[PDB]
């Protein structure tokens, strides 16, 4: 099919699917969970095919996100499985209620955003994710993914149509033909590089795009901070994973330290993790807006929590910020005042994914401060619509010379869990 | 004082109202509303000043939106205060609560956008409504107006600044010279034509921009129609405010009505209201994508509710359309597949506005498919932060070999009223 009939399955299939009970939304999400596990190996194999092809020729950053392992492919059923635990109550959800005047109602509810586009390099991973997220909301969705990931691409989306089979519902997720280049898709959502993500928020005229272009985190030592403590945190923030964008890109140190066993072990694991530290102004008494994305690290000496804070602000993209301290009046001023999408205390910039969250899975992390801030689940994926239902109701009526006038009673509305 | 000094101050303003207790902001805008009917004379005297200026020279739609009655001023009183009374739980307020893992805990909440700029042409009665639900938010605030309302805006300003006074934030609200011309602001909110609304949706890169810049509104008249119904609702919805977002642009026939006298008393109540129709082309057997506001109005002729609903979707702005019907079948279908911010059921599309729909007010009406639709109240005024604690957390002791495992355990959280 063209691109355009694509677009118009998806649409027509998310439409059927925001129109089936919660349940069977939820049971099309357990199968699909189901298939991730019984189909590991066939998985793998497509995933080795990917491996192989790239071997020696991929880009390394695209290489790394490339691996399918069992772990992983558990990891995503158990995550689709907390979707469909948690998602019954999402779409239609009444968020107000109210009695504008007798006989005239109003309710604002929940409905899904329309059509997804999910634009992904490398990631076979995020398939499956955005694939039970979407389902989940009840919306559309159309996969574009790379060359590079073809055979697993490929595999995972046929898994994602033999669940959506079960009510009818294939053509809710559509894969886009690499064969494609960058009034149908409602929102953008991009997975990749820098590059790409500029990319696509430059061609894209129009349609809103969701994430984030850059991860320059940091994490601040307190002068109260746990000897037993920074040591590993330091080392997962920044080599766990160097290329993540929640990855520790500046080290900020509170002076009171510099002369401290402390600081020695924190120099002693850098060194032996073979990091290459690039000293701050104040810190030697290039640039403090940078991601590394590997084995290399900012470290500069600060004055105090306000210091800190500040050099967050002026230099950070307001994705991932972590401060380390025992002192817990320090630590809320921290959290308080950091205007990230996240703020941690004595956990490592890691921790920032939907998943480890909770949420099952995630699109996306957005740093936007507009619809949907941090790894972005389900609820990213929903809008709102005001519904009034009148008798025969003007606004004349309701002048100052008027019949009418307004009750403006708020109504109950059923509690979450 | 420099605009880059207003910024600075309503950035910190904002942040000293967000520190505040809820009761603290609800007393600023209750005494703002006080403010409102005391001081109504003066505000009177001012914007009377502004009129007589305006007189035989301000372009007709800004000269409309340029008045304050004694009546508006009531229902801005009235509004406020709806905005003290239910705001209380709005800023840090918890909307997940989960224990990620023993001794790592996470809860997502609400927190300020930031620094709101709203650009407003005429409307004085716009700046006490962005006002209260900025401080109402814990934003801070920068209003630029022009300079037909500049004694309007002057002495509202004034008041506010009263307001703001008793918990010593006068900073958060900062008036801009109507000498300036279009890192600080996080949010653009444009009141005024469509040509300023995409003037500034163009000059803004970077910063997010919240509104609309057209209302092309439908009323689809049903075959099961109430001819008692239909001829206030169309002469409402068209004749009450031409000029407004939500004026009546296209008026869609049920073929079933035709031949007639419910057909009949429609075209005999436009007649009387002087309204110029223009045939669709279904209904004669220039373009079905324009906004009038003036008495002039699209009759077209359409074959069942689907034919409507695909009119709509393919003309309309999803800004605010109704349909008039007896069938609650019908009704409900319509409402379900209407994708617009606003959907009506025999209520004129008048009534789509902050203050009617009992939000107490609005900074604008959005047809955005992110962050907020429809009227914008205090709610998409909030953005959100995710915060972490732990104990000493590493994302490596939760690997495949790792120590430790996820719990995921959802707490709960308060019930909202």
């Amino acid at each position: 099919p063209t691109v355009e009939q694509q677009g118009e399955m998806a649409r027509s299939g998310g439409r059927m699917l925001a129109t089936l009970e919660p349940e069977q939304r939820a049971e099309i999400i357990h199968h699909l969970a189901d298939l991730l596990t019984d189909q590991r190996d066939e998985i793998l194999l497509a995933n080795k095919k990917d491996l192989e092809e790239a071997e020696g020729r991929l880009a390394a950053p695209l290489l790394k996100r490339l691996s399918l392992s069992t772990s992983k492919l558990n990891s995503l059923a158990i995550g689709l499985r907390q979707i469909a635990a948690s998602s019954q109550d999402s779409v239609g959800r009444v968020l107000r209620r109210t009695r504008i005047a007798k006989n005239l109602e109003l309710e604002q509810v929940t409905v899904p955003i329309g059509v997804l586009l999910v634009i992904f390099e490398s990631r076979p991973d995020c398939l499956p994710q955005v694939a039970a997220l979407a389902i989940a909301s009840g919306n559309g969705l159309l996969l574009k993914g790379g060359k590079e990931a073809a055979h697993s691409n490929r595999i995972l989306h046929l898994l994602t149509q033999e669940a959506l089979s079960i009510h009818g519902v294939k053509e809710a997720v559509q894969l886009v033909n690499t064969r494609e280049e960058v009034k149908m898709i409602d929102l953008i959502i991009p997975r990749g590089s820098s590059q790409l993500v500029r990319d696509i928020q430059k061609a894209a005229k129009g349609i809103p795009v969701m994430g984030h272009s850059e991860g320059i985190c940091h994490m601040y030592v307190d002068s109260e901070a746990s000897v037993d403590k920074v040591t590993r945190l330091v080392r997962d923030s920044k080599c766990e994973y160097p290329a993540a964008c929640n990855a520790l890109e500046t080290l900020l140190i509170h002076r009171d330290l510099l002369r401290t066993p402390l600081f020695d072990q924190i120099i002693d694991m850098l060194r032996v993790e073979q990091v290459k530290i690039h000293a701050g102004p104040k810190f030697a008494s290039k640039s403090l807006r940078t991601e590394y994305g590997d084995l290399e690290l900012c470290i500069e000496v600060v004055d105090n929590v306000q210091d800190a804070i500040d050099h967050i602000h002026k230099y950070g993209s307001s994705h991932t910020d972590v401060i380390v301290t025992e002192d817990e009046n320090t630590a809320e001023f921290f959290l308080q005042h950091v205007d990230s999408a996240c703020v941690f205390w004595n956990a490592s910039t890691r921790f920032s994914d939907g998943y480890r969250f909770g949420l099952g899975a995630e699109v996306g992390i957005s740093t936007s401060r507009i619809h949907a801030r941090g790894p972005v689940g389900l609820e990213g994926l929903l809008t709102t619509k005001w519904l009034l239902r009148g008798k025969d109701h003007v606004v004349s009526d309701f002048s100052e010379h008027g019949s009418l006038k307004y009750l403006h009673e708020n109504l109950p509305i059923p509690q979450r869990n």
